[PDB]
């Protein structure tokens, strides 16, 4: 009967309860199907949970630093974000990242992909990984380990690398500087994942260790199929005149084969990816937003 | 240079900074060696340390409770003690609740040793682990999950097993009834552990994720190794007139003999559980208590 989570239905989360025009613009230059009416339900009352969160370590911290005698080093909020691709973790990203930033305490608000964090192409086709992209033999796992765990250590800058979906893979020399935020969002598959899913090449202290508050956007496998189809075909349409781009390879197959193709890369890499590595690692989040049709938030759970 | 820990020698920690008769009989009665120095300049600060996160604690579920607007359902903070065998969780875990019970707010101070999760000797000699105890293979660790996320989840009282030196065997009925503490105290060599620890049956939600603090003892091999062997002899004689007690069989042994088993059982044994399973968690702590000769407290590492 009960688990370790507060549930509230979309009509319990709106009645926890508006914006400025240029406020509602950076909202709509994020997703032009972002519904505002979802933006007001939803996403600022779950912006106003996280301040909540955010303010009482920070007023913790002013406690401790008067007991412990500590000059105070800053050290960044980290709120994670999980789930299937295609559900909506970067969508989420950058709209709490928008809301966030509305609060004088915490303005600055840096948004990182672990994305970035895969092996580059060169690395993954010597080690035959090149249609494993998204699992956890694909990341630089121990290297994401060591960027929040430097961020936990109060280090004036830390340096992530950065994923373009142009030339899909790594881009060689364009790692981006991240210089102590009062947020970082981190966005990816695997936040919520830990050395048992890396037997091959095992850490011992998790992403989640240096993670304050972990979100994961959940959906059934068939809205997300539906998502991930979608995506890949606007993917398509974006490289048509853009020959040099990966997905310039897919212009070539007509509408319906592309539709074919996305098809069997979502039963065979990314459904395989969720059910195998990402869906067991629901539970560890701190809050589970879930979504149905249209992407209208339908639950959240938040643990007690 | 930086890490994600603040660090304390002794003389700061101690900088931090009396006891009742009633409260120094207590204390005594839980260890003749405890020094109560060691109590005044070290546990009193600690325990201080973690009212603080505690209180801090108590202050959010009250914002939250108002925000949700929910009944606000009682849920025990979890404080974990892990460590070598023989280092001193239990002490370390005896100290703590009594002082802890000096607040009014959080006077319910349960301690439950994961001791009682291991499985029955019956189980264990069935699977060939007689000489494996405290190993992963040895726990029932899907039932100490389920006991922490039980009591995360609100549930009125849950039943722990409990563990026996007498017979060196799980109490065939002899469970003890955990009825919504406010605080629990979960003490254990395993309490850090996760899934990748038990790859024969994996766990995908850890201890770590029930639990709000965590302390990791530490101390070196060579110390250990001298306290375990201290408390085998001292296990040996306290068994010299029960006939029935496990330890009565190293009674017929000489001291010396006995000293050199113990030996052999911290090598081939302990030591490789230390180096193996246990000491790899140590960073996962949110706070790390190192201790020295005369089990001094010499250094304090707390999370940033
Ligand atoms: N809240 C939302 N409203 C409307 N569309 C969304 C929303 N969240 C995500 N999407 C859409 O669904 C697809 C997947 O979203 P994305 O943020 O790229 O997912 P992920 O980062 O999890 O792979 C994209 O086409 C995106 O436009
Ligand atoms: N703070 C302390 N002062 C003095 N002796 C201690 C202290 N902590 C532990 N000991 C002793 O060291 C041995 C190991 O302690 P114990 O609490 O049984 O360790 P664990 O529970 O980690 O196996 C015991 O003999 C105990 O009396
Ligand atoms: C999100 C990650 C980390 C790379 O940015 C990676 O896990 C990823 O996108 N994996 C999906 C593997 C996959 O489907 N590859 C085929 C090419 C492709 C990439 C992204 C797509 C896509 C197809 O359809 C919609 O989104
Ligand atoms: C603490 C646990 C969980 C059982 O209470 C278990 O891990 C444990 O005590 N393991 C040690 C294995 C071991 O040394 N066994 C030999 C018998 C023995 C038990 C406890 C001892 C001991 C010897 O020397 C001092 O403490
Ligand atoms: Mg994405
Ligand atoms: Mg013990």
């Amino acid at each position: 009967l009960m688990t370790p989570y507060l549930q509230f239905n979309r009509h319990q989360w709106a009645a926890l309860r508006t914006l400025t025009e240029d406020e509602i613009t950076r909202l709509k230059g994020i997703n032009e199907d972002l519904s505002l009416e979802e933006v007001a339900e939803i996403y600022l009352p779950l912006s106003r949970l996280l301040n909540f969160y955010i303010s009482s370590n920070l007023r913790r911290q002013a406690v401790l630093e008067q007991f412990l005698g500590t000059n105070g080093q800053r050290i960044p909020y980290i709120i994670s974000i999980a789930g299937s691709v295609a559900v909506g973790k970067s969508t989420t990203a950058r709209v709490l990242q928008a809301l966030l930033s509305r609060w004088p305490e915490h303005r600055h608000v840096e948004l990182i992909t672990t994305d970035g964090f895969l092996h580059p192409n060169s690395v993954l086709k010597e080690r035959g990984l090149m249609k494993k992209k998204g699992f956890p033999q694909s990341y630089d796992m121990h290297r994401l380990v060591k960027f929040v765990s430097d961020l936990k250590s109060g280090v004036p800058q830390a340096t992530a690398p950065v994923y373009s979906h142009l030339i899909y893979d790594v881009i060689p020399d364009g790692d981006k500087t991240v210089a102590q935020p009062d947020i970082l969002i981190l966005e990816g598959l695997n936040v919520l994942q830990s050395g048992m899913d890396y037997p091959h090449d095992p850490h011992h202290v998790f992403v989640s260790d240096f993670v304050d508050f972990s979100i994961y956007v959940d959906a059934p496998e068939e809205l997300l199929k539906s998502w991930y189809i979608n995506r890949f075909l606007k993917f398509r349409e974006g490289a048509f005149t853009d020959p040099d781009s990966y997905f310039h390879n897919y212009a070539k197959l007509s509408k319906e084969e592309a539709v074919d193709i996305a098809t069997s890369l979502w039963n065979e890499i990314n459904l395989m990816n969720l059910k195998e590595n990402i869906l067991p690692t629901r539970e560890r989040a701190s809050l589970i937003m879930t979504k149905s049709a249209n992407h209208s938030v339908n639950q959240v759970r938040l643990r007690k």
